[PDB]
C-alpha cells in the first residue's frame, strides 16, 4: 500500500458539523452477472442510490454537512435551485423537513419534452408530497445561481435568514460528503481484501467527483478516478471540478495543492444535452434491470453506465481488473420519463 | 437459531436501520415511535418482500427452478420485487396481474410498479379480472410451463408462504438484537398485514424467543376475524417448519381492521392524513396503499388513548412507495 494513508481524510473531517440524514455506510456489491455479460473486467456498485433519503441518492450525503452548516449558521429557510426533474431538489426537501425547516426552490425548464409526466410526475410529484414551496420555473438559461441570491436578498429583507445551497448541492461544504464516501469506500475495500483499479460515475454540477479526488488525494491512494459527464464538454467539467475540488481540498486543511492530472473526465456520452438519453442510455438502464435488478436513471447514472459499458467493450481494461461504478441514485426521476419509455 | 438450516440468498441490505421519529412523537404528544426501516431493504426501491424472497428464492433454486411464477393486483410491490429478485439469479418471472383496483387512469394502469415491472423484463402474462381464483391461475400456467420443459417455481401472493414467512421469523430476531444494542424497551410493535406473511412470520418469531413484545396487524382489506384466522394458520405452518415444540399461542395474534376503508387499494382520508404528516415531518414516503393504512391506523390509536406517553412503539415500514406514482391522479385530485 506504499505511503496510502487511510483516515487522513477522516481525521480533516472530523472537526466540522454533520448531520444523520442518511444509512451509511452503503453497501459495496459485486454485479457478476453483468461483469460476465460484457466480458471483461469485474464491476463492483458503490450503492449511494441506497442512502434513506426519500428513494435516495448522492445528495443526500452533500446534504448531511450542507444541513449542519445551515443549523449552525441559524438559518431558518433553505433555497435551493434544479431542474423540473431534479433529484436534488426532493432530497433536500425531504432533509430539511426533518429538521422542520421549509425548503424554497425554484425550478428551470431545462426540458420540455417528455410531456405531461415529466412536469408532475417523479421528482415533481414527490416535492410536492414532501411539501417543498417551489416558487418559480425559470426559462432554460437562467442564471439559477443569480435567481436564488436576488429571492435570498427578498428574504432577509421580511426577516428571514436563508441558506442558499447551490444547484446539486455543490459547494465546498457540500463536497465533503464524498470526501467521506472516499474513506468509506478505501475502509470497505480494505475488509473484502478488494484492489480497486478505476472508480467510475457520473459527473455535473462536480460535487461528487471534486470530494471522490480530495478524499483519494489525500489519503494517497492510487485509485485513477473517471468522471462520465452528463452536459459539459470535458475541458470545461474538468477545469470545475479541479476548481471545486481545491476550495474543498483548502476548506479541510490539507497543506499543498491537488494534482491537477488526478481530474479526469470522459464527455462523450452527453448525447444531445442535458437530461436527454441516448440509445446507449437507454440499452444501460435496461442492462442493469434485467441482469442485476438495479434502477439506473435516464439523466445521471444511466448514462455514468452507457460510459462504463461502452469503455469496458472498447476493450479499455483488463478482465483481471476491478472497477467501482458508484451508483449516485435517480430512480425517481423514472417516473418523469414514463411517456418516453413507452415510445 | 432454528433459522440457520434453511437456505437463504442475500437479495437486500440487511439489517435495516432502527431509528426514532422525534419529530412525529413531538407531534402527537403521547408515545415515542420508532421506525423499523424495511422501505430500506434496497431491492428496486425497497420493500418487506424482499426478506420473504431471500428465502423462498433460494429454496427454488435448491429445487432446481428455471422459471418463477407469481402473482399481484395491477400496482403489487411483491411482483416488482420478485422479478428484479429474480433477474439477480439470472432468472425470468412470468406474472399474472389481478385488476384489484379500476380507478385512477392511466397512471395506476402504466406507471408505478408497473413501469418498474416492464423496465425490470417480467413477463406479464395477462391482466385477470377481480375475484379470480389467482392462485389456480398459476398452477394452470406452471403445468402448461412443465409440458413445455420447464420447472416453474410458483410463489404465492405476496409471498406468504411458510417458506417466505422465514424472512419475517428472521426480522423478528434482527428487531431484538437491535433493542437489545440500543437499550430500547419495546412496548408494542404495529404494521400493515395483508397477505399475512409478515405477520406470520413475526409472530412465530417473537413467540419462539418467548419475547412478550405485543404485535398488532393493521389490516389492509380482510375484516378482523378472517385476518386473524389466516395469518394465525400460517404462523402455526411456520412454526411447524421450524419444528419448534408444541403450539402458537392464539392471544399471540391481532389484527384491526378499522382502517381498512372502502376496500383494498382504496386511501382513506387518514391513510392521506398520515402520508402527509410522514412525508413532512419525517422525510418519510408512505404508500397509499399499504403502509399509509397502518400509520393511519397507529395515528387513530394514539389519539384514542390506546398508549401511554412512556411507552415505545415500533411501526415497521413495509414499503410500497413506487406505488405512489401510480396514484398521482389521486393526488392531484
Amino acid at each position: 500500500t506504499g505511503g496510502q494513508q487511510m483516515g487522513r481524510g477522516s481525521m480533516h473531517l472530523a472537526r466540522f458539523p454533520r448531520l444523520s440524514l442518511g444509512h451509511f455506510p452503503t453497501p459495496l456489491e459485486v454485479l457478476p452477472n453483468l461483469s460476465a455479460y460484457l466480458g471483461g473486467p469485474t464491476i463492483y456498485i458503490k450503492r449511494d442510490d441506497a442512502t434513506g433519503l426519500a428513494t435516495g441518492g448522492n445528495k443526500t450525503r452533500k446534504l448531511e454537512f450542507l444541513l449542519a452548516d445551515a443549523q449552525q449558521q441559524g438559518a431558518d429557510v433553505i433555497i435551493t435551485q434544479g431542474a423540473t426533474q431534479s433529484n436534488h431538489v426532493r432530497q433536500t426537501i425531504a432533509a430539511a423537513a426533518k429538521l422542520g425547516l421549509k425548503t424554497k426552490v425554484l425550478l428551470e425548464k431545462r426540458v420540455e419534452d417528455y410531456g405531461e409526466d415529466y412536469q408532475r410526475s417523479g421528482n415533481v410529484l414527490l416535492d410536492n408530497l414532501l411539501g417543498g414551496d417551489i416558487i418559480d420555473h425559470l426559462p432554460a438559461g437562467t442564471d439559477m445561481q443569480q435567481a436564488m441570491e436576488t429571492l435570498a436578498e427578498s428574504l432577509r429583507k421580511e426577516g428571514f435568514k436563508p441558506y442558499v445551497i447551490p444547484g446539486g448541492g455543490s459547494s465546498p461544504v457540500g463536497a465533503l460528503g464524498y470526501v467521506a464516501c472516499a474513506e468509506e469506500l478505501l475502509f470497505q475495500s480494505s475488509q473484502q481484501r478488494l484492489r480497486i483499479d478505476h472508480i467510475v460515475h457520473a459527473t455535473g454540477s462536480t460535487g461528487t467527483q471534486a470530494g471522490l479526488v480530495t478524499g483519494l488525494a489525500a489519503t494517497h491512494s492510487q485509485i485513477p478516478l473517471l468522471g462520465i459527464s452528463v452536459r459539459a464538454p470535458k475541458a470545461k467539467q474538468e477545469e470545475n471540478v479541479y476548481a471545486l475540488a481545491q476550495r474543498t481540498w483548502q476548506l479541510l486543511g490539507i497543506p499543498g495543492e491537488l494534482p491537477r492530472s488526478a481530474v479526469r473526465v470522459n464527455s462523450d456520452y452527453v448525447g444531445k444535452g442535458y437530461g436527454i438519453p441516448t440509445e446507449g442510455t437507454l440499452e444501460a438502464l435496461r442492462l442493469l434491470a434485467q441482469l442485476e435488478g438495479i434502477l439506473l436513471d435516464p439523466v445521471y447514472s444511466g448514462k455514468g453506465m452507457a460510459g462504463l459499458i461502452d469503455l469496458i467493450r472498447q476493450g479499455h481494461f483488463r478482465a483481471d481488473e476491478n472497477i467501482v461504478f458508484i451508483h449516485t441514485g435517480g430512480s425517481a426521476g423514472l417516473f418523469g420519463y414514463r411517456q418516453l419509455f413507452e415510445q
